[PDB]
């Protein structure tokens, strides 16, 4: 396909456009005109395009690219570095930031949904789903689920939650900042990425299970689904290749 | 002493008029004018402010105040049950900010290091001080040391670091973005108290052991250093309560 | 019965004769030529021993006796409070190890596939059969199942395993060196009663849910069920005792 | 380096000639000949291999290799996807068992010794030296220490064992069927990283608590001891890398 | 020893008159008067007399007589039975209760503090001795030190319990109604030998971990001790013998 | 309905004023006068209560109360917060104690020999029923089938018992006092809830199995029957809530 053909049909298929974000969506860094192969990940990390080349990639997709808002636009150190390996390659570099959260279908918030069992039931805000457990259970073995379905032990702070937590509310990544709101709305569980000093309190204070489980642990499956629906729906070769990141 | 008295004596001492900050520092939410008996903590939550209460406190002094530039002023939930709880009982709260971070011999930063055993020799930015251990040891051994010094483990993460750490920088809190800034400084390890997404392709990347020592545990130097520092030189009552959080 | 009358019953039960194995079946050590009384467990230690005894049993059976291949056939310390208590109260000790092991309707395989509910279906290797759940569920809920029909929580590895169990092999005991030969079968799970360093990373690179389920707890079945079925065939009385051992 | 350098340096050091193993001991895969960046690790899991590939190590050292004793020497499966991986990368495969295990210094027996605070005093048998804690403590208190010396909960069996320990036997690894010469010499407590049935029974009737620490908790000790070495007796640039097994 | 002596030496012992019972302490059952050979036990059962006459006995002592407030005087049944052999053989059955739950060297509470590591600081309430553990430990360990020294898995209740136990009060045999007052006073666990119904509702709103550690197992403690203290302190020649009982 | 009328409904169905007994039976604790949701279970802890207020409850009604004779009257601690609880939310509590441990279609004694599948033939004493399993087992199939239909594994004592057991007494909860009854009544088997340390010697001096299948576990038919029959015969919306406990 053409870089930016492919450019195009993602971009549709996550109505990217009508998106504001801190970075650009789309093709980041062009590349070779004509796509095959490609590799994809949570993050453009120097290890990522490294696999891409040894693999012959023509392009690679992440969720997390550069040129992000505020950030210095000289290229040194790690960006010449990064830069370099794809533009010396001639592969393509694709980021699809907030669109690829929060797709219905494809989205790193629907597809936590959907691995941890949570039937999806609305929209507290733009990026915060909530929705409840089919299988409502205590605190305790929630955090067991979540690290069995995610392959990470969360951080649990459930001092003062409810006794079986059946209504949730979810952002993957870094999604602290949304627990207030989650709380305001409603919710016996508010479950996110990263964790924050006040995001402590604001889960003891209000009363609600907190679950801290990995920026990186919640952020596969968004890229993940984005990958099988290229292989399902064109030609292309795609392989998501998973880099572990304990953050 | 008046509470607008012990403002000022802080404020003048922590230099703290002349920081720009993300919110204000020195008397928060005005109480009884005579101070006599002080709680200081990390972060004036719900918990310590019930132990004010509980102990007859005149004040609270801490490291996390209310107020944050762009949070919403409207008082309901949390900030409710806070301000009631420190009104309705005339307790001053007071809190310092960037100058509790900065001060070269109360500030959390220079506690961390004294805590850590490291001799400062500078700083790289403004919250962000570089120096050496006077004790080199590998990564594995600096996360032992800093969990044993801290009470707790931290985040190590070291794959592409020196087989010894001599040279460090540090920032307390949520000082991870500082680390590439170290980085290019030249350090052998760079320790702050949260982690993102972001900051382990930095730490791997970039060649250096980074630590994640925890928010709440890297900030309990500088209000408790304060603290002891107000008992020594004045002749008020002043108890630091460690309200764990494990953020 | 006569001790070789109770000998030859199980002997041709079990189908004994036919297999070769590291320990002698049948009537290891000879007590008195008369039995009715039968005390039974997994292994003969001092404490069924002591419990024959205090129960007044002419013979004792176990899953576990002595005289295994190339251990010292002195007698001192444990053998010799073992086979005192046993030869100066005439008690008989008999041990049925392998054959205990496969029979297809008195085995610890098979019975432990009706205790956790897998539908047998074929054998992969002499002592590895393999099946279907019955009721299949993800590695974390098989997890907690093993744990409520057994009293005991096992060892899980399930890193990589499908996100449903179906197939599964299974091999009580010492049977960890099983599980690549189940894993070059195909199977989703394979379960035994003990675990070793290399068990760990056959599971991981193979990509199945590994448990280590107690050696003592899966082996509690073929000797439970060969008591109750000398009640239900002769007129001895015999008493299976489960005495608790962790490993 | 050269790789044969290496595998002469460390033999000598190990004095490996002269120790008989279930395994070849030194170079077990050749790969490229000049070796300056080493990863080394307890065991040569594809999850090492993977680590070493990311971190462009020219040799991999562990104390569990390929190549045991009765295993097929066909390599398919696991033995290809390991195999592939280093032969295509030219990287090279050293492995040392019993030497590395033994070694007055470096061995992990011997740094169990350190970890744990016994004083070695002697030896009961080739790999079972024997001791003394500095500190005697309860059977209860010992476990707690192993437990947080090594960050893993220990199985302790310790029904009949003597109010105090004080005389210690221990063996890393898969070394619990020495209890019972231990129980001969004569000890108070015996340690090694797995459990087996019979071993219960050993320490409930011969009267010492036992402890199962982890086959691979005991046995870092060792490697990264020699990592250590080489990075102080030559200028190879050596990483130790703890990858997780629970066994 | 004349059976009117003994009876008068362990009555002053324990000061015996000074306490009311549910039943006679001292002589129960008059046999020979010259008393050499003594047998003990937890309770004057059919099969603890059993072991008397085969032993040659002529006196019986137990922490649990006849004789008890309401019991049918009737003999007949049990009671016959064990009267029979009694006095068909003369011999003398002594039974020490309350005095035997109490003394403070010899008796069940203090037995079980030694036993248990715990050092006793006070009475909260006469048969509710309180003190530490000098091993601070979770809830659940301090269950397998419990099952450890007492040879028997106890129920451990700790839902609610704070996170290491250290301050303890306790009471043996039937002793779960004093939980309530266990808690007022203050303590982090109560031990006892039964558990009711309600028992279990105290320990989870009370916030403590409760222990029934069995009846039996918790009252060997006394009996045993006065059969050392009298083997001790006099010529008669004393054997305590441990019938087993689950409850 | 009116608090009054439904307290008159039941008290006629169980015919309960006509029983002597150690609480007051029916409505304990006045609240609204309206009644239309009630939440019913074993006993009125405070999780029942807990869960009462989360689904709006008017009443509940339970089989162990409050108000026994002989405790304090005093409302302090677990007293004050549990009828806070009823009284700040105008809850009723309702409790039948012997009422509903007798009744011959609705109480806790027919339900369980309901469950049992066994065939209730009279009652040797008021809370003591007799009867026979339809066809006769062996002990061992017994505690089997026991601990399938309750869900809990009961404790067994079968030393002396006949070799298949057929007729059989029970009693609900506390009952192991009416063992020696039930055995001098002539039975095979005796099943309660409970077990004391004088209960073992009954069952094996007077030949009988004995099984202890838990106070909660089999004291959960009555309240359950109670809720079915007020959901069959009037219009209240009742949810037997079954909280385990597992003494
Ligand atoms: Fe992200
Ligand atoms: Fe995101
Ligand atoms: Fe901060
Ligand atoms: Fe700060
Ligand atoms: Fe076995
Ligand atoms: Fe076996
Ligand atoms: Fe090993
Ligand atoms: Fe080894
Ligand atoms: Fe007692
Ligand atoms: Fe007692
Ligand atoms: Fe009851
Ligand atoms: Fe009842």
């Amino acid at each position: 396909m053409k870089n930016t053909e492919l450019e195009q049909l993602i971009n549709e298929k996550l109505n990217s456009a009508a998106i504001s974000d801190y970075a650009p969506n789309g093709l980041q860094v062009e590349g070779k005109e004509t796509v095959q192969k490609i590799v994809t990940g949570v993050t453009a990390s120097q290890a990522l395009l490294d696999e891409a080349v040894r693999l012959g990639a023509d392009a690679v997709i992440v969720h997390h690219g550069y040129f992000w808002k505020g950030e210095s636009p000289v290229i040194r150190g790690m960006k010449r570095n990064r830069l370099k390996t794809l533009l010396a390659n001639d592969i393509n570099l694709y980021g699809w930031h907030l669109p690829l959260d929060a797709h219905p279908e494809l989205g790193n918030n629907a597809q936590l949904a959907a691995l941890l069992g949570i039937t999806v039931m609305g929209e507290i805000e733009p990026l915060v789903p909530w929705g409840e457990l089919t299988m409502p259970v205590p605190g305790l073995e929630l955090a067991s689920w979540i690290e069995a379905r995610l392959g990470r032990k969360p951080l649990w702070c459930g001092d003062t939650g409810p006794e079986v937590v059946q209504r949730v509310a979810w952002c993957t990544g870094g999604g602290q900042s949304f627990i207030d709101s989650a709380a305001r709305f409603g919710v016996d569980a508010f479950i996110t990425g990263e964790v924050s000093e006040q995001t402590i309190h604001s889960a003891r204070e209000q009363g609600l299970h907190f679950y801290a489980a990995g920026h990186h642990a919640t952020e596969r499956g968004g890229i993940r689904a984005l990958s099988e629906w290229l292989n399902e729906n064109t030609d292309l070769d795609v392989t998501f290749i998973d880099i572990p990141n304990p953050a």
